[PDB]
């Protein structure tokens, strides 16, 4: 089997991507944020606290004939940026883009944290990091990917996040017409339970091109690109004006200046991301003061290669029994 979904930006400076997704029968369609960075498929619902709901679409597993409760389940997870949620968990019928499903965990939620509530454009999140992750206790539970993998044509899927500009999700295929030249394939590590591999190097602008180790994870839910305090200081110096201001909370730099691109490497082979895609618009609204898409990862503790270095390619996720990254050009 395969399926196939469009994925769209939830605004205008690609904050985040949220594809539709079919829970329960009748269906029940959620449009979910598809995260390579956690393990959790969970979903606004009829048990969520009514005042943390502000325009979401929410499940309701009683109007689901295939819903059953996962009895004695509950679920808890705290996200990198500070957010929350938590609740029990059913069983029910998940398709995405033609692809089903059946006894996925679809994880309820009772509690959301204030990122949510505040965020109407997304339904949930579903996680397609290493079921290693999943928070649900005393049962972990498998990812939508690895429920469908044995089932899927080939043992994929793939993310071709767009700039300013819907994308696509394909599970269980590789779409050749997606992407120019070939696609490299470098070693992922599943010991954190993320898609964690190592950038061979980066080069700002038209700047020549530093061999050196970047270990990161590839994590579709995170916006930005997350490396460290060296790299990034080295690309903001080319950039007139820029600064790293604290009471912003990262690099901003004054719209009128040009950003150069960004190159990282995957092997030998390099991905551009273009100037654009760094520019996350003014801090405020009015400000001339511009947000960067480029950040520092001290006190993350990881290196996180977020949509921005993302979207400037063809990924793919490849959970073979010894799992690896491919990145192409588009």
């Amino acid at each position: 089997s395969t399926g196939s979904a469009t994925t769209t930006p939830i605004d205008s400076l690609d904050d985040a991507y949220i594809t539709p997704v079919q829970i329960g029968t009748p269906a029940q369609t959620l449009n979910l944020d598809f995260d390579t960075g956690s393990s959790d498929l969970w979903v606004f619902s009829s048990e969520t606290t009514a005042s943390e709901v502000d325009g979401q679409t929410i499940y309701t597993p009683s109007k689901s004939t295939t819903a059953k409760l996962l009895s004695g389940a509950t679920w808890s997870i705290s996200y990198g940026d500070g957010s929350s949620s938590s609740g029990d968990v059913y069983t029910d019928t998940v398709s995405v883009g033609g692809l089903t499903v059946t006894g996925q965990a679809v994880e309820s939620a009772k509690k959301v944290s204030s990122s949510f509530t505040e965020d109407s454009t997304i339904d949930g999140l579903l996680g397609l990091a290493f079921s290693t992750l999943n928070t649900v206790s005393p049962t972990q539970q498998k990812t939508f990917f690895d429920n469908a993998k044995a089932s899927l044509d080939s043992p994929v899927f793939t993310a071709d996040l767009g700039y300013h500009a819907p994308g696509t999700y394909n599970f269980g295929f590789i779409d050749t017409t997606a992407y120019t030249g070939s696609i490299t394939y470098t070693a992922v590590s599943t010991k954190q339970g993320f898609w964690e591999w190592t950038s061979t190097g980066y080069a700002v602008g038209s700047g020549t091109f530093k061999s050196t180790s970047i270990d990161g994870i590839a994590d579709t839910g995170t916006t930005l690109l997350y490396l460290p305090a060296t790299v990034v200081s080295a690309y903001w110096a080319q950039v007139s004006g820029a600064k790293s201001s604290s009471s912003v909370g990262g690099y901003v730099f004054p719209c009128s200046a040009t950003l150069p691109s960004f190159t990282f490497g995957v092997g030998s082979a390099r991905i551009v991301i273009p100037g654009d895609y760094i520019d996350f618009g003014p801090i405020s609204t009015g400000s001339s003061s511009c947000f960067g898409g480029i950040q520092s990862s001290a006190g993350i503790g990881i290196n996180i290669f977020g949509d921005v270095a993302l979207k400037a390619a063809f990924v793919v996720f490849n959970g073979a029994t010894t799992p690896t990254l491919g990145f192409a050009s588009k």
